[PDB]
DNA sequence: TAGCCTTTCTATTAGCTCTTAG
DNA sequence: CTAAGAGCTAATAGAAAGGCTA
DNA sequence: TAGCCTTTCTATTAGCTCTTAG
DNA sequence: CTAAGAGCTAATAGAAAGGCTA
């Protein structure tokens, strides 16, 4: 909202060169992978005489002066409420990226899944059965069927949950022992129940 | 600040008991550490019959109903801009506490100071020799007498700024390798 | 992976005093 | 949706010098 | 320790494409 | 300013089950 309209900074000298060069490298080798092309483009950059790098550097510097003007005139026409909104939007985006980065990191470190309750075991064992033309409606259905379960049957899912609590404690003790060894004592629970 | 005026949540039963008891314990033991009074207060709570703990829980539950009412009519009267401000204030507070906790932790772990710049070394030695009514107004004198400095005079301080850059690299490889010992690779640069 | 739907759980964190020290 | 990968440039945040008041 | 003042530095992270896969 | 310490209670955030579309 405020962030959407905020002037964006110009790209540096090399990234400018990189974006005219990529489509020509791609058009000549449409099968070769983008990581190989960028790897091939970087050196066209290293090899490029400094008289030619200066053409890209001069454009960057000239656009940097447009940016300074654009951003100064932008920030100074914002109301206090729009300044707060811009700061909250930037903060929220940064936190979304940090949270997402941490989840990918913990998956690479092989963090155990948390205990799956009897309802979670139910949703796994009997979801695609549930009538629904949308995954959200197949779940909406699962919630009613879960309630309609006989007491006899729900105790079957409670024991599956019970034995998964044991799996959680075992795997966590093992994973947390491994994190101290990898030097990630920070990833440990402070309150281990 | 929207958060300043926001109804706060009631304290749980033990903290209600703890409140009335601390003055009594303090008055009876005035040379005792607050940490020891709270330890003895928790002991009284543990010993307290559940019929008496329920008196404090019933008050909590009754105050929880007052809270729900107060917070809903407070938030209903907030403009969209005040709702966004309240949410930003809550998050900023949480992050200020996280950042502050990390700085205290790194000070206990004895993290090396970063490299002092030539300006930094000029402020340290020539600060109290500068005219100024307030510490901010003393720094303006040093900032003005830094700008005016000769290149040869700058080199005298630039002598410390280069030997301190060595001190930083040395102390950091020592501290970072010690942080691997304690199992805190997360605190390294990388 | 996030977010949609509901339900359910674990781990975290909020609250309070009063002194010390960051 | 968007981070990762494959590169480079450089703006950015925050720490650092001092001390006094939150 | 944060934040006030200015200046200065180090470490981080932003930018770009296009495909893959989280 | 406020975290730490010395305790307890419980609200809260976010993960978990599934799959499909950002």
């Amino acid at each position: 909202s405020v962030l959407a309209s905020c002037p964006k900074k110009p790209v540096s000298s090399y990234l400018r060169f990189s974006k005219e060069q990529l489509p020509i490298f791609k058009a000549q080798n449409p099968d070769a992978k983008t990581t190989e092309l960028i790897r091939r483009i970087a050196q066209r950059w290293r090899e490029l005489p400094d008289s030619k790098k200066k053409i890209y550097q001069d454009a960057y510097r000239a656009e940097w002066q447009v940016y300074k003007e654009e951003i100064s005139r932008f920030k100074e026409q914002l109301t206090p409420s729009q300044i707060m909104s811009l700061e909250k939007e930037i903060m929220d985006k940064h936190l979304k990226r940090k949270a997402m980065t941490k989840k990918k990191e913990l998956t690479l470190l092989g963090k155990p899944k948390r205990p799956r309750s009897a309802y979670n075991v139910y949703v796994a064992e009997r979801f695609q059965e549930a009538k629904g033309d949308s995954p959200q409606e197949k779940l909406k259905t699962v919630k009613e069927n879960w309630k309609n379960l006989s007491d006899s049957e729900k105790e079957l899912y409670i024991q599956h949950a019970k034995e998964d609590e044991t799996r959680y404690h075992n795997e966590m003790k093992s994973w947390e022992e491994q994190m101290i060894e990898v030097g990630r004592k920070d990833l440990l629970r402070r309150t281990i129940k």
